[PDB]
């Protein structure tokens, strides 16, 4: 059941930053098992652009294992980093608190030369 | 740049691994596209090769960036799996390349684990 919770609801999720997503989930139309990952994340990493405001993200859920992908470009309303993070993980719902686990790169430039940066985030569920 | 957008175009990587991708201007986001398209694998010794998976993610169009990811389940096979994949459009060279790093997240028996890699793709 805390698998059929995820489905059915908008869940947020912080990680160690003190960044938030929040992640809804939409039966693909030709994938069973698979879910259009919608929602948004908001950045309060010190040291970072493009802090403090959501942005949306998209992605792709496995519901038999729990396993999710998903990424957001850093162009919003607000403000604009001109970049992309992709994020890969899994939940662990085995803890009296659920655990997403990813690894994540962001690709950015750094005046004409591009980068691809690697690192993880540990996301706790929020309730 | 444009050619990309376009419409379809192949993008193959070192395997011979084939993306597809269909864009569309994203509702919200400024300069962003949301990525669609289907996805081939032929990568050395992974399972779920030789037919057409879905893909979603997003691009931006101010600097060629793009990140996009793959569920490996479909009517043919199912790898209980999913791939991102994070990058960029380098199109210096007579020859585009969309230059990414890659994860995978999986479970091998009862225990999960993210494996990395990079892919370079090569517009047909």
């Amino acid at each position: 059941s805390p698998d059929m919770k995820l489905l059915a609801g908008a869940s947020n999720w912080v990680n160690q930053s003190g960044s938030v997503a929040q992640f809804v989930f939409t039966p693909s139309p030709t994938q069973p098992q698979t879910y259009e990952v919608s929602g948004n994340y908001i950045n309060n990493a010190q040291g970072t652009g493009c802090k403090g405001t959501p942005y949306p993200l998209s992605g792709a859920y496995y519901s038999g294992n729990q396993i999710i992908s998903f990424s957001v470009v850093w162009s919003n309303a607000s403000a604009n980093c001109q970049s992309a993070t992709g994020w890969t993980g899994y939940f662990d719902f085995s803890g009296s608190q659920a655990v997403l686990k990813t690894d994540w790169n962001l690709a950015f430039y750094s005046g004409s030369t591009p980068a691809i940066q690697q690192g993880q985030d540990d996301f706790m569920q929020s309730v």
